[PDB]
């Protein structure tokens, strides 16, 4: 029984060492990230080329600006529910609608800063930043 246990334990230790080796050597996923980033950059170039040829982003920025201006322009002075007009005017003399318009304009500027190129760049940053090989090395040197 002692011999059987010793043989089995030595075999299990050898299997664990081989498993660590296999973990270390199995890193083919790392190849994918670089290719994904490359294609993302290619498409960033392509998209910016297309926009420069068809005014898509200029028109979209104008659309966003005008939509936020319309949201700003909504007047509650004329609105029904008479108290609405009174509250609106009391706000008018307390620059509260000015604060509402400032918030709307800040949101408008931020949204107009949300660009397809920015999204692609952030996605490429996320893909390239992490390396699976570091995680594999950590796994092979911790669990034992």
């Amino acid at each position: 029984a002692k011999i059987n246990f010793n043989e089995k334990l030595s075999q299990l230790q050898t299997y664990m060492i081989q498993f660590d080796q296999y973990i270390k050597d199995s890193y083919d996923l790392h190849d994918l990230k670089i290719a994904i980033a490359n294609i993302i950059d290619e498409i960033i170039e392509k998209l910016k080329s297309l926009d420069e040829h068809y005014h898509i982003r200029v028109n979209l920025v104008k659309t966003i600006h005008d939509l936020h201006l319309f949201i700003e322009n909504i007047d509650f002075n004329k609105s029904g529910s008479s108290t609405a007009s009174w509250i609106q005017n009391v706000d008018t003399k307390y620059q509260i609608r000015i604060q509402i318009q400032e918030k709307l304009q800040q949101l408008k500027r931020h949204i107009q800063n949300i660009d397809i190129q920015h999204l692609a760049g952030k996605l490429k940053q996320h893909i390239e930043a992490i390396d699976v090989r570091v995680l594999l090395d950590q796994l092979g040197t911790t669990i034992s």
